[PDB]
């Protein structure tokens, strides 16, 4: 796993709380019906370039795929599928064909985000309500 974490997520003191309101809801019609989806814009400080962290509103799965790939942004294709593959044979990620990425349950994701050192963004995440 990669050391050359975001400088956006060098402190995880910080609480959580005040990331709540950043969080903005988005419906997108699938095949199956409309599904609401809560994001979070996460800014690299030095290179400046943004990145969304996602949770479905229902069942509250979020995309593991995007927050390694918010959290390691020198990551490579490769350090993702190491990753990737460690949280299908150590977490009990979701399987949905209709979402591209590995979605994981909260449980998973609070772990996943000490890993990443990037917990106060994943409470915020998981606390801000989808109306």
């Amino acid at each position: 796993l990669p050391a050359e974490r975001n400088p956006l997520y060098k402190d995880d003191t910080l609480d959580h709380t005040p990331l709540i309101p950043k969080c903005r809801a988005q419906v997108i019609e699938f095949p199956d019906g409309p599904a609401t989806f809560v994001r979070l814009k996460c800014t690299n400080p030095e290179s400046k370039v943004p990145h969304f962290l996602m949770r479905m509103a229902k069942d509250s799965s979020i995309s593991a795929t995007s927050m390694f790939r918010s959290a390691f942004p020198k990551a490579t294709q490769e350090e993702e599928d190491l990753e990737m593959r460690w949280i299908r044979d150590n977490l009990n990620p979701i399987e949905d064909k209709r979402v591209a990425g590995l979605w994981v349950p909260p449980a998973d994701a609070l772990a996943l985000a000490k890993d990443y050192s990037m917990t106060p963004f994943i409470n915020a995440l998981l606390e801000a309500s989808s109306t």
